[PDB]
């Protein structure tokens, strides 16, 4: 699958949820279902999020590379994946509230390398999106 163009249809969708219009379907729906599933279940976890960034516009790359590199540190697996697409969910939406609408575009291409430099591989000798898919979808 194209990894940007999941990215892109994800942050689209958690910035709608917030009210701001932002400018292999069964993925992205299941993905999003995951996704809104994790930040109700983690319901501390997702609101303490936005409150620990500090987003400066020089800062974020390193505050986005800091917080994936914790997330995934005991290795990958398909639910810390859904947790860093929510992470890269409310990046976005901070910047977006802070008038920091510029960074949107930097995070999506942060976490479209991230997706194919260090988790494509996992995601491929584990069966693919179609497994994930089978695993959480309906
Ligand atoms: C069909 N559908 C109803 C199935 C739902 C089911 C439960 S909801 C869910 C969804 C995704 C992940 C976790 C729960 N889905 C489901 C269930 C289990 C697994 S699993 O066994 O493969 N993996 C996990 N099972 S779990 O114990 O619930 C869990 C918890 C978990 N996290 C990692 C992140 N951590 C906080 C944190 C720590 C360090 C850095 C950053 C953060 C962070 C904080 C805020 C935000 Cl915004 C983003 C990141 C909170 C705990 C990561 C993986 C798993 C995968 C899925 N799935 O993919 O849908």
């Amino acid at each position: 699958y194209d990894n940007r163009e999941i990215v892109m249809k994800y942050i689209h969708y958690k910035l709608s949820q917030r009210g701001y219009e932002w400018d292999s379907e069964v993925v992205h729906l299941t993905l999003r279902q995951a996704g809104d599933d994790f930040s109700r279940r983690y319901r501390r976890d997702f609101a303490e999020m936005s409150s620990q960034l500090h987003l400066t516009p020089f800062t974020a790359r390193g505050r986005f590379a800091t917080v994936v590199e914790e997330l995934f540190r005991d290795g990958v697996n398909w639910g810390r994946i859904v947790a860093f697409f929510e992470f890269g969910g409310v990046m976005c939406v901070e910047s977006v509230n802070r008038e920091m609408s510029p960074l949107v575009d930097n995070i999506a291409l942060w976490m479209t390398e991230y997706l194919n430099r260090h988790l494509h591989t996992w995601i491929q000798d584990n069966g693919g999106w179609d497994a994930f898919v089978e695993l959480y979808g309906p």
